[PDB]
């Protein structure tokens, strides 16, 4: 589109179609990102692991296949983990080797197995493990009624408590994870299944469970933790069809037990895009941040891109907190994007009233604007983005609803996919002062939106002419005085 609408801070590969990432892992002073790679680039191309690296979560440096399809066995999704003492015996005392266990998936009889991949050169290169499958269909047969069609995307971690590997398969529409122990990474064996039916308040409408990942978060502060999992059902979802959602509950090695859900906190985004989201494990505790990034496309082939298709979202945390009395998953973008952004446009404590546009200075494709504001009881703040003669996409708070809104009706090409357009909403309140914040990260096909301290998310694909580069900030109904805004452009050099 002048430039194939290639995100200027985002991750895309380098050729070609990405799906979910996978087997993110720190590494030393390396973050990896691995990721489902097809490139054949149409639907009908075998997958394996695409391989970048950054020592920043944001200047990636790509790197050749990492776990190639091979022998008609395609390298579906999975997890990475370091082994320290060598408990798989695939390295030595010198150099204890990082693990990868991943999903194999025989094209032709379409059976789902799990396999495992190793490092000793630090996460360079990977080799497969000899042994594999490390579990058959064989073996997932008395839990998978598809007899082991359906039960893939290994989670696994260490669990220190009970002295076991413990991997957390999905499987699929039969509405459940399988939780597995191990003692070498290579002999496995089921413990539990965690049921839908077993999860109190969690709708019949959640289904076709994939990208498990499992992890500890403190739960404030307060010095307490929590065991967290988080999955990517493929319906179910606030903005209708896949989406990620995260479940707190203990767990004593074999079996989770999850706590109520509630439907309104458990989403961790309300957008289209945002998929098959992991976290980076093996961060040191000086560090001690959830970090999580997805795939943003919801829209299979369809996105008007042609010599890449597939982004990954903007890094950003994820944290337990109070907002108000209730704790939320809170996320936002890491704090290393501040280092690579510079203030266009400041405001602080401006008032906006009905009539006045603000902001009609600034051209950018690539922006994070930050505002925070007082409304008027019973007005509507509007930031459209990526503004230009007929286009925009409109960021709107509803003070009288307390709603978040992503308007994308008017956002460029919608015609790609019946799902590109339409209005995205999430539940959005003011703080206990009257401050309502909002958070946009702008990119050449996108839009991550972050409401108050992040309870609200809605990320989503757009395709606007490159010339629609304006901002508009207006308000109606009432006036607001505007706090702050800081809008900055993001460049990566
Ligand atoms: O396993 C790779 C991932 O991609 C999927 O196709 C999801 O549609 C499944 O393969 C899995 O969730
Ligand atoms: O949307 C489906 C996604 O998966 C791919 O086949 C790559 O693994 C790409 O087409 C696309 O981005
Ligand atoms: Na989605």
């Amino acid at each position: 589109q002048s430039n194939d609408y290639r995100p200027s801070y985002h991750f895309t590969p380098d050729q070609y179609w990405m799906n979910e990432p996978n087997g993110l892992i720190k590494i030393g002073s390396t973050w990896h990102l691995f990721f489902q790679h097809n490139p054949t680039a149409n639907v009908w191309g075998n997958i394996c692991w695409g391989h970048a690296t950054s020592t920043d979560l944001m200047h990636w440096a790509h790197k050749p296949t990492a776990i190639a399809d091979e022998n008609g066995v395609e390298a579906f999704t999975g997890t990475a983990y370091y082994d320290p003492n060598n408990t798989s015996g695939l390295g030595d005392s010198a150099n204890p080797p990082y693990l990868a266990w991943f999903t194999g998936y025989t094209t032709s009889s379409q059976t789902q197995d799990q396999r495992l991949a190793f490092s000793v050169d630090n996460g360079a290169t990977w080799t497969k493990f000899q042994g594999n499958p490390i579990i058959s269909t064989s073996q997932e047969a008395p839990h998978d009624i598809t007899g082991g069609l359906e039960s893939r995307d290994p989670k696994v971690f260490f669990h220190r408590q009970s002295g076991n590997w413990i991997m957390v398969l999905a499987h699929g529409g039969q509405d459940k994870l399988s939780f597995w122990t191990s003692a070498d990474t290579i002999n496995w064996t089921w413990q539990s299944d965690l049921k839908s039916t077993s999860i109190n308040g969690l709708s019949s409408d959640i289904t076709g469970w994939e990208v498990p990942d499992m992890f500890e978060l403190p739960v404030e502060g307060t010095e307490e933790t929590t065991w967290v999992v988080m999955m990517t059902p493929a319906e179910g979802s606030p903005a209708g069809g896949n989406g990620v959602l995260a479940i707190t509950g203990s767990f004593d090695g074999k079996s989770f037990t999850a706590d109520p859900v509630d439907a309104s906190t458990m989403w961790l985004d309300n957008g289209r895009d945002f998929d098959g989201a992991l976290s980076w494990v093996n961060v040191p505790a000086s560090d001690g941040r959830r970090i999580i990034a997805a795939v943003m496309n919801s829209y299979g082939s369809n996105p008007p891109t042609t010599t890449w298709k597939g982004m990954l979202s903007f890094p950003r945390t994820l944290s337990l907190k109070k907002v108000g009395t209730q704790q939320h998953f809170v996320q936002q973008p890491i704090t290393e994007l501040d280092t690579i952004s510079t203030s266009l446009q400041i405001l602080a404590n401006q008032t906006i009233t009905p009539g006045q546009t603000l902001l009609s200075s600034i051209r950018g494709t690539a922006l994070d604007v930050r505002v925070a504001f007082y409304p008027d009881a019973g007005s509507v703040l509007s930031l459209a983005v990526r503004k230009g003669a007929s286009e925009q996409t409109v960021i709107k708070y509803t003070q009288s609803d307390a709603t978040l809104s992503v308007d994308r009706t008017e956002s460029g090409d919608i015609s790609y996919d019946p799902a590109a357009g339409g209005v995205h909403t999430a539940k959005l309140e003011e703080d206990g002062t009257g401050l309502v914040s909002i958070r946009v990260l702008v990119d050449t096909c996108s839009v991550e939106v972050f409401g108050g301290q992040g309870e609200a998310v809605i990320s989503d694909l757009i395709f606007p002419s490159d010339s629609s580069d304006g901002l508009a900030l207006e308000v109606t109904g009432g006036n607001a005085v505007l706090q702050s805004v800081d809008v900055r452009s993001v460049s990566l050099e």
